[PDB]
């Protein structure tokens, strides 16, 4: 099979806090186009599975990938429970893709496991982009856990180039997003009072404004050079494996695409969010 | 009504697998009598109600009290799935006593919401416990974030402080227990290896026995003082707010009974843990 | 009397390397260029003494003044002795700006000594400066402790707003320089072989980039903001105080104009180095 | 020939305060009192060189030596030129020795530099001991750069490993001592008030407690694994090299000899400080 698309998008609670009645109602608006909009790419491309680098799902040890058949339940948040609550969702899985990343990724020496279970419920990460772009259910989806709060990010590399391998393997059009951030230092519970449109410190909303204009101009090596400094300087959300893993696919320090900006990089809660399309080499 | 018993304890993934069969059957066996005796001990002080700090809850906003009427689910781990799967479970929660903690939190400052949703499940630092102590629903649970991401401990103090009020209004007798680690420093992806028996870094394991040492010298005002370093430095489960809504609820620097190490410290995963019961002040 | 010149300027060791018959002859050229040409604007603006905020010069408690009435003596590095040895050098100082110094700045709440100490000599930062600005003893120079260990970049600010305040009452023209780094992380022992025009980290060089564009363009209310994450995530050299005493001296973030950049920023021995005027608002 | 004794010392300019009239005369006369008994033991013990890891002489590239012949001058401290200025010292180096532990410590890898330069004066870690141990000339000193910004404690280690077979080779009785701190937190400026006999965090307080009596237990295997962590989390006084130097003499994790406290550890200036004898191995 083929990678036909790869994105680093956001999965902020607030894209669904947009699309409720209040003095909220519309703040996400241009995330959610962003998502419709990647979405749309999918289907013009003919993608048949999506895999989500999820920095909502956290694991201390192995990368983990939920290749189950089938996700069918109800999701309410644990940071929003009143807001975000009994929401459906119902979309098909690639088992089959799932084993082919567990086999090739374990090539290259890294720990990991593909997981077929009824009861493992897709994280936040992956709902969200399922929510806007898959509700007619169009595309299968799998997850990989990227909140990793023990690993290298030279193994998330590593989980990105055996991920080619596996789809090079398998018979579809595979497309890839980084659920994340860029910087994540959330807001301090004491400055709530400052709303949720807000950087935390200038510090990480400038490292930011670089980092966007890096993307821009493919200058890949040198941001995969600073990528640990900027996870640990500017709290990246899951230590910024998800971007690690994109970025593994992509050909690390040889990537030399600029990124196209779908969604402008905008704060919420404290934290930098973009959608940016990441476009494949020759 | 009356705070009868207070408590620091494990909750870790490592206590579900000493139950299984396979080379680590009984490797926590201790750990799970110590969780036993607790609840023993909280029979015997004619407890009805049992309030968790629970440090594997993650909230990036507030602090957040599952105060449901009715827990009832199917719980699969999303750090060890292979393992950790389709682990029914049922308890009775109380919803006037998360009032009353509203009600008395929010008069200290504190930002503070009560959740008495029905789909709002019971975090794994909650179920661990009522798993070994409460299978013939005894007690009641309610459940408190304590995986607080940018909130300050002098604000888990308050949040103690305002919890005995709260128990104060209360109709019957409370146990409350902080539910997480001593150092949380998890073991490196690529040190599997080492097993599950050993610390990360020597570092962690000596300031834990310094700590220890603390506790059983009733050294509080020394340990208030260092926790927000201790934290930092060893990498605190959910930054060690557990241990600070717990110390808050006892008198912070003003606390005076030396603990009751019910198990040893012990490492697990790179980690250090321990049961212990902290007295109360006449 | 009247500020009338400011700058941040480069102090590395290589600029007298860069004098020495050998392999590195002319390495630094431009840079000991960047210090002649800001001397000679000092002479064109009638400047008679220069303050240089001294980032070589170690300090644990309060800010200290060194306003001796004459500077003669030999110095040797104890960094690079083999090299940088029996350098002869003499100045005229001005022990009464010094003591309108520590009278002006004390109002602000500052601690702040003005010593006028034959035996107490002048560090680094300030000999390098005055070695291609002042071999002819044109200006008298004062030198400020800018590696404060144990101090806040606040009171930097407020050191050089009493500063103002001290010209204001001196009679005569005064000149400040900032004399240290950008990025200040010293490349590792281990990596010698790599040599002297060369980052650390990636990151630095990065960050850095930034920074200068943010110079540039007058972005002094963000940059004077992400300060104190700059000296601490950057390394900085004697934690910025040198240039948080200069913008203080400016206006901190009411500061409106474009920094003119001398010599680029430029690698030396893993550091950021750079010559920039900084000029006066109406 | 033969090293006879190892001592970690502290050098806090309140030694010298400790001397003068005012309020604060004799408030070191116990940190005075353990340099002039490890004097005493080394006249007892037939020293002929003392070797000085001076955590006072800052260094960014390589360790040095300073075996000059003769060192002769006037000491004015730029920490606090009022009260510690004009400070008459004169001492017999040992070349012979400095050559030697080039020769040696330059096997190991580490890069090592020896200086016999008339102008490269003592550094503070130096001149402290030597003013309370050696005013009659006595002992012959070496000084060694402790203060390295950019260094492996472990090239530290083999520094002291190197300086062993140095002293094998020379034709005399060698004592060596650390010349530093444990924890160096220095007390905030804004904080002058609270005095000089006070830890700036408690956290600091309590790890020096801890290390103190891993010390007294020979616990060196544990206390030279965490000392990289020591290092960092207690601002150790350049970075602890000294006492990485210490315990690379005398065996690193197979040292075995419990440390005699001559000196109890006190805070000055926020800092930890302790004067401790380190028996040699039979
Ligand atoms: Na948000
Ligand atoms: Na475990
Ligand atoms: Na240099
Ligand atoms: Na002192």
């Amino acid at each position: 099979g083929k990678l036909v698309l790869a994105a680093k998008i956001t999965h902020v609670p607030s894209m669904y806090l947009s699309e409720l009645p209040g003095p909220h109602q519309g703040c996400r608006q241009a995330a959610i186009d962003g998502h419709k909009e990647i979405g749309q790419r999918c289907r013009d491309l003919d993608v048949d599975t999506i895999v989500v680098f999820d920095s909502h799902w956290l694991v201390n040890s192995a990368f983990h990938i939920n290749c189950g058949e089938h996700f069918k339940g109800i999701y309410t948040s644990n940071e929003l429970p009143h807001f975000i609550k009994d929401m459906e969702f119902e979309y098909d899985g690639n088992p089959v893709l799932g084993q082919l990343m567990q086999e090739e990724i374990a090539k290259t020496g890294v720990r990991v496991q593909a997981h077929n279970i009824k009861s493992l419920e897709l994280e936040y990460g992956t709902l969200v982009p399922m929510r806007y772009m898959n509700q007619d259910r169009r595309f299968k989806v799998v997850s990989v856990s990227a909140f990793c709060t023990s690993h290298s990010l030279q193994d998330s590399r590593k989980f990105g180039e055996g991920l080619i391998k596996a789809i090079e393997r398998y018979d579809g059009n595979v497309a890839i997003f980084a659920s994340g951030s860029l910087s994540h230092r959330f807001i301090w519970d004491w400055e709530a009072q400052r709303g949720m449109d807000t950087y935390t410190r200038e510090w990480d909303r400038q490292v930011d404004k670089h980092v966007v204009k890096m993307w821009e101009n493919a200058e890949w090596a040198e941001f995969c050079a600073m990528l640990p400094e900027y996870a640990e300087y500017c709290f990246g959300e899951g230590g910024m494996h998800d971007t690690a893993m994109l970025l593994g696919a992509l050909g690390w320090d040889k990537y030399n695409q600029p990124a196209e900006i779908i969604t402008p990089a905008f704060p919420s809660s404290g934290t930098g969010q973009i959608n940016a399309i990441f476009p494949l080499m020759p």
